This record gives C-alpha cells, structure tokens and sequence, in this order.
C-alpha cells in the first residue's frame, strides 16, 4: 500500500532472455515498467527530491529542462505530484504523442522555432534554456548532461537492484547512452561488487558521445549531439555503435523471441549483445537494461515502411 | 529474477488517493502497471494457461477473439510468448495505434468491412468469429463475454491481492464494466472476507449491460452492446452511469490531483466515486481498480477539442 505513485518507482523486474540468448546468461532489467513508463522516472524523482530536501527547490521553484522525450514525461509526472511548475524546451520535431503527454501532465512547453543556419535546433534550444534561466526568477535547471544527481539516481536505482539480484559474477554490463547517466551510475555500483565486470556502452552510429562521425539519426533515446560532462570515458571498456536499421531489427527480434515490446534503444542493446557474443566466452553472464516501451516507436521501429527506408540508409551495404 | 515476462503479471501496486478524496479512504489498484499495459494481462494469461494445462490449447491451436482494444493487445502478447497463432476480429473503427501494437506482436487481424444496415459492425464481427471457428481447424475462442475463466482470472488476480492488502473492512468496491469479468470475479473474492462490502458497478451512459437507453458513446473500454453472460445482476448492489464528458473530467482531475495518468474508464470510476461520496458515510473505505493508461486516450479524454465536443453532447445540460 502506497501513499503516492512515487512509491512504485523502482524495484523493476529482472528477466532472463532464454530464447534470444540460448548460449549465455543474459539478464534484462525492465526499467520501462516504472510507473511513468520509462527509466527516466529514476532521475526525475531523485533529482527533484534531492533539490527539495536541500532547499534548492521549493513550491515556488520553476523546473526547466530541454527535453522532448522520456525525461520530459518523467519530469512532468514528478512535477505534477510535487506541485511544481515545469517548462520543457522543445522544437518542431517533437512527436505529437510526447507533446500531448507532457501537456496532459500540466507542464509548460516552450517550442523554439528558429533553426540554426544548417537546420538543427540544438543551439537554439541550448540558448532558450539560458534565456529562461535569465528571465524566470526562482528556477532550477535539471541540466541532464552535467548534473551528478543523474548518475547518482542510477547508482542508487537499478544499479543497486542489479547487484542485489545478480549476486553471481557479472561478466559484462551493457547499456545504451545519451547523457551516460545510466551507464556511469549503474557501472559504478556494479563494480563495487564485481570489479572485473566489463562495461560496454552502446551508442547510435553518428552520435558524438564517443567521437563518431555525425550522420542523420532517426531514433530518439540513444545517442547525443554533445559530449556529456557526466561521462568519464576511462570507465567504459568497450563501445559498440548501432545504426537505426540494426536497432529496429533488434526490437523486432526481441518481441518475436521473448514477447517483450521495447523501444529503440533496447533494440540497439540487442544488436550490440549479438555482436558482443561473437567475441566473448560462451556461458557468460551479461546484464542490461530496457529503458522504454515499444508504444511510441510504432511509426519508427515497428513500421515496415520505415524499416525499409532505414535498410536503404546503410551506406554501401544498401 | 523471472524466466519470462509472464512472471511480472499481477502483484500490482495499491495506492491511496489522499488528495482526490480527503474525507474517505480510497484505495486504487494500479492494474495498468501490468507488463502489457493493462488489466487484460490477467484474463489473457489465465485463460490461455488454463487451456494449455487442460489440453484444449496446444501449440497448433489458433486463438480467436473479436477485440480491437486492450484484450487484443494482451492476447497478442501472451500468444507470442506461448508460441500460439492469434486472430483478432476487428472493424474499420479500430484505432491505428492499437492495430499497430497488435500487429507488432505478430497477431493476425481480420477486419470486417460490411457494416449492418444501420451502420454498426457488431453483428458483422459476431458473424466473422463464427465463420473463423467454422473454417479454422483447431481453434479456441476466448469468448470474453461468456468464458468463466474471465471472471476467475480476476478472482485469483486483483481480487485476491485486494483482500490480502486491504484487511480492514471494505465498505464499497467500485469497478467499471464491459464484460463484467472484473467486477464479478473481484467482488466474489472480496465478499468472502468482507461479506458486507457493497458492490458498485460503473457503466457508460448508453451501455445496454444494465438496460440503459443506447446513445452514441465515444470512449472505449467501458460499456457494451450486449448483456454479458458472465454477469449475475443480483451480485451488483448499485449501478452508476457516467457519460463521455464526465469520464474525461474524472481523468483530468485524477492526473491533476494525484499525477496518475489513466484511461477513460478510470475517469468513469472517479466520476462515480465522486457521486457515491454524496450519499455514503464520511471516512468510508472504498476500493477500486485503474485498468489502463492515459496514453491511448490522447485524442479522446486528453484532447481539449474532443472534450469540448463531448461537453456539447450532454443533451439538455449542454
Ligand atoms: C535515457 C534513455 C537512454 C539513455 O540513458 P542515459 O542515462 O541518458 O545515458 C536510452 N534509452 C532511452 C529510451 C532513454 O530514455
Ligand atoms: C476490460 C476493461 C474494462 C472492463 O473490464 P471487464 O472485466 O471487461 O468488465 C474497463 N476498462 C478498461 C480500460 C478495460 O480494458
Ligand atoms: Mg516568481
Ligand atoms: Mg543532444
Ligand atoms: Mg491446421
Ligand atoms: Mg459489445
């Protein structure tokens, strides 16, 4: 019996993917089963509650972040529960579904209209966040790419739950990246108990997080157009890049073999573990996380016509 | 640690709605936090597993049901996990989102095209189900309106969990209806422990389940165009009808006061409990269920333009 929905954040299920990985012990943490629908419930709850506890955030404090995705939805839920104003800075590319969910939770949306000269809205949204911090008195910037509380939420969140459940040695921990909060915080907790666990980052082809050559990327959730301040690269032992097509095939294989309907970055994870398995020992124990549901990828991954277009994008292999 | 996603069906959270109901003890069972996204995980899992256990369903058995909604999605998930073929009979009114989710799980869809003479597809889908049962050898009809396993799943499911958690006397149990499996099965279990609990059905205005005058109804999930065989009316102590507008206001109030983003029939439940509270004792203990998420109601309940249209439909009150 809970007093709030907040009490059901965390303690997410762990499954073994027996059918998909018959020659390894692969455990998936179902972070998408958080009450808000994604893993971002963890940093949204943790960051806001920490700020309230330490007097940085009061009922009068206006929360700000540039996000069009899962973190915007999570922040909107937590802000509504706590009685806090929230403004999400977004751009015209936001999916109508996410926009409507964020607005349904009563958050404000500040949509930038001016692309930079070469078509992106990235620098425009960075600037808009600073404008709001200049003009809205009593504000708190979630600051997802630099806030230590992001990775700390994952250290105390799924990272702690993983090492309590998977007490046998963890040979590989595999996570997708955007802010790198998840892989930093979870790997830090895992390696306290399993110091020899290898930490494998999965990124989108074209993401600049690990210096890849930028290409047009369709899938949200995985990859970034900046190097996050949160990232400490010496803590990453292997980096696997996956393209949109590969990722989508991974999602479709996971639902076919296991009946788990997960989002794009989970497909990236599946593709990456299939690559990893060609080099590692049979029987290895691999832990990963499934951040969100397939539901908002119906016109991406789960669309056959989109899939065919992504197949055509594989450069020379197309 | 689970071997399958199926192990995470059930044991859903119970919250208290302190803010929405400050003068009563109102407990909500979050059935939408089942892994498939709605309460229909319970009958889908229970019915299929029972059939397999008793030799009515084997790997060669083709599952059939007429459903465009939550039960189709749940059946598709369970069928995929179990390795079973599924055909959902639907009509042109199916939402594109639900259609895409059911197809993503690998289920077959049989969409009827011929309305009857007065515009509905109800009799056409009833006939299509019998045609498939005539022409597909080795089939099993889920038969949601008449299958005893539907209400049994809820007796063993949330009903059992409710009486284990809420050991204090339950004064009112409030549930929405379509097949009446939920209210029948859950009330039967509740009244073993709390024989004086009053059982309150919440239906859509215009639904024929309790003999209301049919009107055009927008919201899916609640109400039916037949009297379910499953229903035993002597077990229902009070019936509250709610219209589309009322239900939508209930959803919007629940998310505003509690940060819970739930679907149409949850709004019906909220509207009905607000009515109930005008007659019952202050401080009463009320238990209810929240069957699904707000996510597929973004162009219904959570659309301001749709809400205004429903406001205009309230007959003389408009
Ligand atoms: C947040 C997110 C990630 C990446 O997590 P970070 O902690 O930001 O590195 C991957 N997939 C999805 C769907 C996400 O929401
Ligand atoms: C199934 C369903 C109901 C009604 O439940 P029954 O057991 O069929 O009476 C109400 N709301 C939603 C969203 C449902 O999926
Ligand atoms: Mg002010
Ligand atoms: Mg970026
Ligand atoms: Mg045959
Ligand atoms: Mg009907």
């Amino acid at each position: 019996c809970h007093d709030s929905l907040l009490d059901s954040v965390g303690q997410t299920p762990m499954v073994q993917l027996h059918q998909l990985f018959p020659k390894h012990e692969v455990f998936a943490k179902l972070e998408y089963m958080n009450p808000g629908g994604s893993m971002k419930d963890r940093p949204a709850k943790y960051i806001i509650e920490h700020g309230i506890k330490h007097g940085l955030i009061t009922e009068n404090t206006h929360l700000i972040e540039s996000t069009s995705g899962n973190l915007g939805i999570a922040l909107a839920m937590i802000a509504k529960i706590k009685g806090l104003k929230l403004t999400c800075v977004v751009d015209p590319k936001i999916s109508p579904t996410n926009l409507k969910i964020i607005k349904s939770y009563g958050a404000n949306v500040e949509m930038v209209e001016e692309p930079d000269a070469h078509g992106g809205y990235l620098m425009t949204r960075i600037a808009k966040v600073q404008e709001l911090l200049a003009t809205i008195d009593d504000a708190y910037w979630i600051n997802q790419f630099a806030n230590e509380l992001n990775w700390q939420s994952h250290y105390h969140g799924a990272g702690t739950e993983i090492v309590e459940t998977i007490k046998q040695p963890i040979d590989y921990f595999v996570a997708p990246v955007s802010t790198t909060g998840s892989i930093m915080g979870m790997s830090r907790k895992i390696k306290e108990v399993h110091p020899n666990a290898q930490i494998v980052a999965v990124d989108a082809k074209g993401s600049v997080i690990f210096g890849d050559k930028p290409i047009n990327r369709e899938l949200p959730g995985i990859g970034a157009s900046r190097v996050p301040e949160i990232l400490n690269r010496s803590e990453i032992n292997q980096v696997i890049h996956v393209d949109d097509y590969q990722s989508a095939l991974g999602c479709r294989k996971l639902i076919d073999y296991e009946g788990i309907f997960a989002g794009g970055s989970t497909g990236s994870i599946i593709a990456a573990i299939e690559q990893l398995i060609t080099s590692i020992e049979e029987g290895a124990t691999i832990v990963t996380i499934l951040p969100d549901r397939g539901d908002r990828y119906l016109d991406l991954v789960y669309s056959d016509t989109w899939l065919e277009k992504m197949k055509s994008r594989q450069g020379v292999k197309s």
